[PDB]
């Protein structure tokens, strides 16, 4: 990354969660990812090459999404194998499957260790999100960053990946200088709504607890 000429740097991305986060719709809303679209066969799973333009240069994250597996149950490891990038995503919404988060991550480090996870929450769209800041506590407990994104409405779509690839390359500074194209949103988040999240959160970082709830 930091050496010149080298070909395009690939990270293997592992997406985790539950039917109905979302997690599909997220991958959907990158073209490139459409158009370049390819099967494997012999894990069951989806390959979808993301391509983020950064100030180090094009990075392809080599997305893999299982085939309805999740939705079957736990996740065969060879999916998990080389999982040079993770991110975790739960519905705001369904406690449950923020009670399965855990559950992923446990699966998820028993194959890989030594990897960035991404934790983040998805659908924030809905205006009733059952799980709030406050209930958040594993992405503390397990020193892993939360990300709020929403994919029906493509908000924060860039965060998760940014971050991500900051982990990866050690960056702090690094920034997504240009935008690969996108499928257009299914709804628009307001921002009167999402400044108020974002508030929200900020409070709650803010506030002087040694985790978002004294649960312990």
């Amino acid at each position: 990354m930091a050496a010149q000429g080298e070909p395009q740097v690939q990270f293997k991305l592992v997406l985790v969660g539950d039917g109905g986060t979302g997690k599909t719709t997220f991958v959907k809303r990158h073209l490139t990812g459409e158009f370049e679209k390819k099967y494997v066969a012999t894990l069951g799973v989806e390959v979808h090459p993301l391509v983020f333009h950064t100030n180090r240069g094009p990075i392809k994250f080599n997305v893999w999404d299982t085939a309805g597996q999740e939705k079957f149950g736990g996740l065969r490891d060879g999916y998990y194998i080389q999982a040079q990038c993770a991110i975790i995503m739960f519905d705001v919404t369904s406690r449950v499957t923020y009670k399965n988060v855990p559950n992923w991550h446990r699966d998820l480090v028993r194959v890989c260790e030594n990897i960035p996870i991404v934790l983040c929450g998805n659908k924030v769209d809905i205006k009733d999100r059952k799980v709030k800041a406050k209930s958040i506590v594993f992405h503390r407990k397990k020193n892993l960053q939360y990300y709020d994104i929403s994919a029906k409405s493509n908000y924060n779509f860039e965060k998760p990946f940014l971050w991500l690839a900051r982990k990866l390359i050690g960056d702090p500074n690094l920034e997504f200088v240009a935008m690969p194209a996108l499928a257009p949103p299914e709804v628009v988040m307001d921002p009167a709504l999402a400044a108020q999240y974002e508030h929200d959160l900020e409070v709650a970082q803010t506030t002087a607890l040694p985790d978002e709830d004294d649960d312990l």
